[PDB]
């Protein structure tokens, strides 16, 4: 288990990495990588590429169902990392310790389409780089020193780390650029919904603080804007129509271009201008949620079987619901979680894993259908002998 | 704009800080903060605390739409940071320059409940750590000495910063634990739901590698198993009840207590035993989601109006549906996405932002109900004058 990292020479980190950890010197993240963000170690798949291994369109994952999200490929999903041809030094992190085969290093032809998802196709099927393994169990940390073939622009690198003794690989792509005036600082990431009558907008500081004079505004006045992708783009876009210090978009060539999605921001060297932050406002309407908890009993007597909470929830609003009891020590003895509809009325019975004297709490937690936090309601109750 | 750190002296990372950076030395992370986990600078609310303020219940939030994850308030649910009473410093980054007039310490009080929702009783509203700001700009990292006073077991400290030219502050709690033969090993982290038919297991390593005698297989049989907290609890217990050299659950005392939520696992010094890894067999092959694309001529004639993609959309399966058309050069010039029931048709018509001839492509993304990437296909056109 492990990961291609820049913490001591590596010259560029994993697209799973960035899931997980900043970018050496940038500081950037990837976005919405879903659950793999939190094992960036696990993306093992089948060995044997290209001729078995893992299937195209499913490169990147290496079918593993917790990556399904690095599969996605377009010229602006990920951040890409500066490199250039010739020697250059890769570096994988282990969390775990596994006899090695080998470590091959694959990249993408110059006809490769960055739009299309990764495939034999768009590599060539012949490695860079290859390092033996030696069927031998590797240090914690590795460092392979590779020849990077001549290339222009977005190119991807997929690195594999075979291992000796199971029939398993691990696969990390790695999203880089071959190798002014605009300094970047700040960015509109798209990270969550608006509604209309909402505006996003910048918050521009100069030498002496924050400045209004500098500011950007976009109402959200249609039904298309309230999509994250779709305002970030538009802000962006507006920012390069109305500023003269500011610019806004992924750099393609010698140009600032809005995407839809994250949209990085610069400013313009001598202008005295620091950093771009986003605030938000909103006009709009506090949905009301709500979820009623009746059936609780202020004591319970310990009998000779386990005792049982027996409850009705009623929701107001579209949500999930989240139920744990919790005796006195900070132990869980249940939980129980479920969607519910707007006026649903559900009844449920929890089991508690273990009966002693004393005082215990049911915290109930209501979640919106896009899933924050609107509420938590914690009741008291008492199991007696 | 900034957040509590430990990048050079800081004690104890603040809480919205570990859902973007993993934790000092165990590289734990918070999980499932949503949207503020890209924007940790941004935890802004209105100043005054504590007369004034963020309300009961979302002070951890500062009220922040960003942030409102924050607010769940269990025994479990939060990365906790160990920490000793006496001198400690605490560290702020700043990500953007405002004029400060103090920044206040404060902690829980030593009867508060770490099940309810954070509210001014909990606290100690007398602050134990206050820095004068001056009403002048702070460098981008500060640094305070403060004196942390006698407690056990969790705690909750509240670190305000109150910016001096607006009516706002900004508030980061932070989780701390205050302070042997078990070490620590891997985590069991509740990312994703599972299938009945499933199963979720360990690969416990030790010197020769992965060792398959000390593996511990979870069952999903049950509706109930297949919720992400109730297998990782689940899984946990089922390691305490078999395993003589392996525990896992947060440390309650001088117990490994099983939570419905993130379970840490321990391994006994001494037996061999290094790290552990989890995995997971997936038996259910399906589905196949597919959203059929109709329409999309080879060639589009420019042009005295705007060029429109007349199309229809057929879907497979539960989805949201994505799609963008990105020119030769990869700017995107259309983008549109909404949910389609499974078998639904949509005619829909895209309008180019520009038209000039050329290679074009359309791109479609399907995710699944749960947010899951299902498919890619891409189709190339042609602009023409």
């Amino acid at each position: 288990h492990g990961y291609v990292s820049a913490v001591e020479n590596g010259v560029a980190e994993g697209r799973v990495t960035l899931c997980k950890f900043a970018a050496n010197g940038t500081g950037e993240k990837n976005t919405h990588c879903g659950a793999i963000q939190y094992e960036p170690q696990s993306v093992e798949g089948p060995d044997g590429f290209p001729v078995t291994g893992p299937r195209d369109g499913k490169i990147a994952s290496a079918e593993s169902a917790l990556a399904a999200a690095l599969d996605e490929q377009t010229a602006d999903r990920w951040v890409k990392r500066p490199i250039q041809a010739g020697p250059q030094t890769f570096e994988w992190t282990f969390t775990a310790n596994h006899v090695t085969k080998d470590w091959k290093y694959y990249i993408t032809k110059p006809n490769w389409n960055p739009n299309q998802p990764l495939s034999r196709d768009a590599f060539d099927l012949n490695p860079f780089c290859v390092v033996e393994g030696n069927m031998v169990q590797p240090p914690k940390r590795v460092s392979h020193e590779c020849i990077v073939p001549e290339r222009e622009g977005y190119q991807v690198i997929l690195a594999v780390w075979d291992v000796g003794d199971t029939a398993a690989s691990f696969y990390n792509v790695i999203d880089v650029k071959f190798d002014p005036d605009w300094n970047p600082a700040g960015q509109i990431i798209p990270s969550m919904d608006l509604s209309i009558g909402d505006t996003v907008y910048t918050r521009v500081f100069d030498n002496d603080g924050e400045n209004p004079a500098y500011r950007t505004e976009l109402k959200i006045d249609s039904e298309t804007l309230t999509k994250a992708n779709q305002w970030s783009y538009a802000l962006a876009t507006k920012i390069n129509q109305t500023q003269k210090q500011q610019r806004a978009g992924q750099l393609n060539g010698d140009q600032f271009v809005p995407v839809y999605g994250t949209n990085p921001i610069y400013l313009k060297e001598g202008s005295g201008l620091k950093s771009v932050e986003i605030g938000y406002q909103i006009e709009a309407p506090q949905p009301e949620y709500s979820l009623t908890v009746s059936g609780l009993a202020k004591e319970y007597e310990i009998g000779e079987q386990p005792i049982q909470l027996d409850l009705t929830l009623e929701a107001q609003g579209e949500m999930s619901a989240e139920l744990t009891v919790y005796n006195h020590h900070q132990k869980p003895l249940a939980s129980w979680s479920q969607a519910m509809t707007d006026g649903e009325l559900k009844s449920i019975t929890l089991e508690l894993s273990e009966a002693k004297a004393g005082h215990h709490m049911l915290v109930s937690r209501i979640k919106d259908r896009d899933g924050n936090l609107q509420d938590q309601q914690t009741l008291d109750f008492m199991l007696v002998e």
